[PDB]
């Protein structure tokens, strides 16, 4: 009854009214690909590593089941594939957002939406939040805080599903596109910090090929950091 | 994102942008109880003693999981659950829907929506399918050709999935409830043509304490008619 015309992503959408986590039911059961696993709230959103993601009822809370025939090289570009929907999504609803990368969209700073991508198996897990009409803790924003209003979270849903597909399908055929549409989204050229042990600090120059955040510090040295237990934060 | 606030129908949903038969998919998959089985359209759709059911998009298609904790003697009062439901979303809608003995809902005699209620060991498929802006075969009605307008779907779903679980959770405490309201609003009075082994005439006036649909014949002959392998008509 949803009338969905995506030709992978959304064949199928098992949604509940209240879940542990999208992500984690989405990798313990067997699901075909173009699955999307939503509900209205969370109990135990994940970020990355052990963070918790805020997840109550008014937001998007979702996962997709993926299952890319592309060389292993390839499938760390899957978290760009989200974000970049989300932005496109954002922009239909006049909203500007920004990538902080690696898995973060921001909208004047304030984030907005996260994106976290787990692989088990040939299987691969795609799962993304966005604040919508949902309450957000300090820092974040959402789109009716944008918007000065409630935003239909069926709107958003549809919209943001369109753009996956697209993007997922052109993934298939042509697995570099998305870097070049994450450059022209997100923000660079300005200094960060990279947290964790070996902890250094620089200016965000660009991703590479592989999806690699490009620093350059003070002295000139170059860092490609490559996205796990990394974290990126403005300073 | 559906936001569903039912108690146990549509505790969760799956969507399907197509399938062979939701009630196929609901019998054979384990599901919890209150699990909604929906799909824009069913390519082999099927109704009783093994007839087809012509599900093109544009209709409501679906099946429900049920595990009622009442004794054996009120699980054929399930059936009527799902075609009160569907009269009184008809009516939101102010579509003057009748029930016809015994899974039929009919608007001017023209029928709009059929269910099907299929018997598992402690689990029970509640199917329904419901014309509502779909193409439908000669002789039959939509809610769209009732009211000279096309209607969103989604209202739809919503409608019917809040009024069954409100019907099924009152049917959980008290059982004879249902039949009061399959009274009011069953098409009663006339003349009928019942069809198993043989065949015999006579008024419908009314169901019995067991759904059983009482039959006068011109003899004053007062037949029960049970529900099974039967088929009614109209004079
Ligand atoms: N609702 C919210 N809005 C903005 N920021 C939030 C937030 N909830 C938590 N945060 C902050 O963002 C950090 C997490 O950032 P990370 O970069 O590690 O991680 C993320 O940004 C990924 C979030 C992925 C969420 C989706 S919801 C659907 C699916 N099911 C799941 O269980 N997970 C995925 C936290 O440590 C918080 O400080
Ligand atoms: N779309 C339609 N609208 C009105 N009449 C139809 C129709 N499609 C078929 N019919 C007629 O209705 C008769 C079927 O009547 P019955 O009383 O036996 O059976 C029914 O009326 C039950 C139909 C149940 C349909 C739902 S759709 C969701 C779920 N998944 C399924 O596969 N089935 C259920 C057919 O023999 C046709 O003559
Ligand atoms: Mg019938």
């Amino acid at each position: 009854m949803l009338g969905l015309k995506t030709s992978i992503i959304g064949r199928r959408v098992i949604y509940f009214q209240e879940i542990t986590s999208t992500n984690e039911f989405a990798k313990t059961s067997y699901l075909e690909e173009g699955t999307v696993i939503v509900a209205d709230k969370q109990t135990m959103g994940h970020g990355r590593l052990n963070r918790k993601w805020e997840s109550p009822e008014g937001g998007l809370w979702l996962s997709i089941v993926l299952s890319p025939k592309v060389p292993q090289k390839d499938l760390p570009k899957i978290v760009f594939l989200g974000a970049v929907g989300v932005v496109e999504t954002l922009k239909e609803f006049s909203i500007d957002g920004r990538i902080k990368w690696p898995n973060d969209v921001l909208v004047n700073y304030k984030k907005i939406a996260g994106v976290l991508v787990e692989g088990k198996g040939d299987k691969i897990v795609l799962g993304i939040g966005l604040n919508v009409n949902n309450k957000v803790p300090n820092g974040a924003t959402s789109m009716k805080l944008e918007l000065g209003s409630e935003v239909p979270l069926l709107s958003v849903f549809r919209s943001l599903i369109t753009n996956l597909d697209r993007l997922y399908l052109n993934f298939l055929k042509n697995p570099m596109d998305i870097l070049n549409l994450v450059r022209d989204n997100m923000i660079l050229g300005v200094r960060v910090k990279i947290l964790g042990d070996g902890s250094f600090e620089g200016i965000a120059e660009d991703i590479d090929d592989f999806g690699r955040l490009i620093i350059r510090l003070d002295s000139g040295e170059v860092k490609k950091v490559i996205y796990g237990d990394v974290s990126l934060r403005f300073l």
